[PDB]
């Protein structure tokens, strides 16, 4: 089993923890964040969005005993003072959103661990690997990024579509659920004015690097797609609205079949497929990072279509982070 | 002044009434609906979305006294027994959403009114007129429709874009605010399963005629546009996300300039233009049916762009309904 340590017990940090519980190939051994041990236990036991932790969790000696296994708990504002080696940590799930560059994240290896998986997109040249898009391109790097929730949703779908009919050009919009980055009421956001407005009262036009980021994980699409977002008043689960221009004519039935095939083979577990009358809450807890909504999309013609794909921006992404930890441990 | 009478005192009926107050060319003399006069007054005095009625309103003998002028209250299930002539009603604002056909809507002419204006898309062949798109095509018809809030937003914008650079094809999406047809918690919606799901908990993919309806008001675009909707948990203010491929190449700066020009001239009052970091609540009360958001849209290249336009699905549409009453009366 790969020994994992989590840095930053935010939403991603905690769901990565929860999802890791059902996997045998991995084990969380330590958690670092500026939070008491008993506070961490509370944030783990109860989840407004995901329900009560399915298992046992207790505080003993300022550390955690989750599901009977001991979890080293620390609190270092600095990543180099983490003695990961002491707890025998192989990979570190960098989930604080603070150390998204080789320079900063390297300190984990400096601090005693082998590899670092950033739970966010790289701020520098650190490679981004997205399951179902380019895991096969992993070249043994020791510091990697798993991109963002949105890219993990769009990347797989874009690959299928591009690979089967060829994407000439595409523009996407993601109707994204509220995040911890937003505000309850009109607050301060110096680098993003719209982003500061009351989250629950508005449809907030936002930006996203996903589309372009996809051009990096699937270079063949570099410069081919771009997009934006719309933050809406929901606690979790978002949807990508991909409008593309196809090279090869393809009926909607042909696109539904190409996607369903991937969802059932090469991309099983990453890409999902559905023909049901689903809504966002029907995916809260969804592990597939991209679930194609057959009935939701619309084709104007065989070369201009609109595709719709769901994703639990929390559970899906978090599970894949663990898929990447396993992959680079292969 | 055109003497008007409202049938159906739902959201549209009450907001058409409210906005009608500022117009000197129009007067509301009667309202029909299965509701007491004192209940009507309550629905008029207080609005969760638009605040308290700006003016006086009271009940005197099962009839309303708003800002002085008396309003004739009634409660007929069959439009034919409405005696509009008795109160001198020239045009009837059909807002029950129940009589969207000539045979049913005509029941108003029969009952004493000169003309009828459906506050929703026709269900038969009744002409649809949208301000800024084809008000000039009106040919004396005594029964007309004002299309939907979405079409009143999408139509003006597509005309500017089409008229300047020519729309080869396009696919839109509207992130629409919750409406009265939705449910508070998972309820029944026989003709639309998705639409029955709890409004406040989901992003609900919904259908829309808007795009295909624009093909009717602006025939030149017939079969060239289509789209869908995403119903989000907000009380009011929606936005259209239009992705188009243009014939004549146009930089985003050329598109912003074409729209801004239309808004300051030929389409002043219908089309708006903003370069501010706005959100949906910034348009609650917006009279312009289509407000171009310059900073929100994005162009991939000079022939493929994503355009964003806001609209208060209540106040804007309601205002244009009165605009159509004044028009067909001119």
């Amino acid at each position: 089993t790969i020994k994992v340590g989590i840095n930053g017990f935010g939403r991603i940090g905690r769901i990565v923890f929860r999802a890791a519980q059902k996997r045998s190939d991995i084990e969380i051994v330590a958690i670092n964040d500026l939070l008491d041990a008993d506070y961490m236990a509370y944030m783990l036991k109860y989840d407004s969005t995901h329900g009560r932790f399915d298992g046992t969790v207790e505080v003993k000696d300022g550390h955690l005993i989750v599901n009977g296994k001991k979890i080293r708990v620390t609190a270092e504002r600095d990543p180099a003072n983490l003695k990961w080696d002491e707890v025998g940590v192989d990979v570190v799930a960098e989930a604080t959103g603070l150390f998204l560059t080789d320079e900063t994240a390297r300190k984990h290896i400096t601090a005693g661990a082998k590899k670092v998986v950033m739970t966010g997109p790289s701020k520098d040249n650190t490679p981004m690997f997205v399951k179902g898009a380019n895991f096969d391109k992993y070249a043994g790097q020791d510091i990697v990024s798993n991109a963002s929730c949105t890219t993990n949703c769009l990347a797989p779908l874009a690959k299928v579509i591009n690979d089967n009919f060829g994407i000439i050009e595409g523009l996407m919009t993601t109707v994204h659920a509220t995040t911890a980055t937003q505000k309850t009421v009109d607050g301060p956001s110096h680098k993003d004015w719209r982003g500061g407005r009351g989250a629950s009262q508005n449809i907030i036009p936002s930006s996203t690097g996903a589309a372009k980021a996809v051009g990096k994980v699937l270079p063949e699409l570099n410069g081919k797609l771009t997009g934006m977002a719309f933050r809406v008043p929901t606690p979790n689960v978002s949807v990508v609205d991909l409008t593309v221009r196809l090279e090869k004519a393809a009926t909607y039935e042909q696109i539904k079949a190409a996607v369903k095939a991937a969802a059932e083979g090469e991309m099983k577990g990453v890409l999902g497929y559905t023909e049901d009358d689903v809504v966002s809450t029907d995916f809260n807890g969804e592990v597939c990072t991209s679930v194609f909504d057959a009935k939701a999309g619309i084709a104007l013609n065989d070369n201009f279509v609109k595709l719709v794909s769901w994703y639990d921006n929390e559970t899906g992404y978090s599970n894949k982070v663990l898929d990447l930890i396993a992959h680079i441990s292969k």
